[PDB]
C-alpha cells in the first residue's frame, strides 16, 4: 500500500508533465503564423 | 519487484521527458526576444 501510493502519485506527476508538453507544443504551433506572417508582413512592407 | 520494476520505468521516463521539456522551454523561449524584436520593428517602421 505504500508503494502503489508512490505509483499513483509518480504517474500523477507524470500526467500532471504530459500535458504540459503538449501544450507548450500547442504553443509553438499557435505562435508558428505569428512568427510566419510578420516574415510575409515585413516583405510587403519592403515593397512600399 | 515487479512494481519495483514499473517503478523505474516511470522513473527513467520521467527525467527523459525533464530532458524533452527544457529544449522545448529553450526554443519557446529562443522566439521570445525574436518576435518582440518583429514587434518592435513595426512600431519602430510606423510613423516611419
Amino acid at each position: 500500500e505504500d508503494l502503489e501510493l508512490s505509483l499513483q502519485k509518480s504517474d500523477q506527476d507524470k500526467a500532471s508533465k504530459d500535458h504540459q508538453i503538449r501544450n507548450l507544443n500547442d504553443e509553438i504551433a499557435h505562435q508558428d503564423e505569428l512568427i510566419n506572417k510578420l516574415n510575409k508582413e515585413k516583405k510587403m512592407q519592403g515593397e512600399h
